[PDB]
């Protein structure tokens, strides 16, 4: 069953999950409403924002220092990347005005939130990825989003965002503090 509580279009943390929530399934992660597509890894509409996105692996190049990480857009490599689709909702919460040539927000704070899930699947790069299953870490906000070409010579779309949360990360020793309090559990189908 889709989420109901909040909009699919709905921006920030959704009412009664906290930081730190975890489920063994994307499918639970969906019906959330944290992050609603079951395969793809980023919701959103190019002419509003992004709602979400789920960092599982994703490219070489991107690197996932916790509290902030790069990231890279879809589409393309064998040919370019445009900022169209979920690159442009995604540069559109960046607190600039849209730019093909890339930004970076004037008060990075007062751009659109994104709600960011961390797959196992991301453990293989990054030391922040869940042993198993997904983690909600929080609302996190792009900082900055560019256009380069490596070696393939084709275009992607990268992005920085950086975590703007009144809850702390759920690996830190506040982290563990709230999961213990709130009693959260790895979540399974009912």
């Amino acid at each position: 069953t889709e989420c109901t509580i909040v909009p699919a279009n709905h921006f920030g943390p959704i009412p009664g999950v906290p930081v730190g929530t975890m489920w063994r399934f994307r499918v639970q992660v969906s019906e959330s409403g944290v992050h609603r597509p079951h395969v793809a890894g980023i919701h959103g509409r190019s002419n509003d924002g992004a709602y979400s996105l789920v960092l599982a692996g994703g490219y070489e190049d991107d690197v996932d220092n916790g509290n902030y990480f790069t990231y890279t857009g879809s589409g393309g490599q064998s040919s370019d990347q445009k900022l169209t689709n979920n690159n442009r909702a995604l540069a559109l919460n960046c607190h600039s005005p849209i730019n093909e040539k890339g930004a970076e927000a004037e008060d990075w704070r007062q751009g659109k939130p994104v709600r960011v899930v961390r797959n196992m699947k991301g453990g293989k790069h990054s030391k922040y990825a869940p042993a198993e299953g997904n983690r909600y870490d929080g609302i996190y906000k792009v900082v900055k989003y560019w256009p380069e070409r490596g070696k393939s010579g084709f275009l992607v779309w990268r992005y920085l965002l950086r975590r703007d949360d009144t809850e702390p990360e759920p690996w830190t020793r506040e982290g563990k503090d709230r999961t213990r309090q709130l009693g959260l559990t790895m979540q399974y189908p009912e």
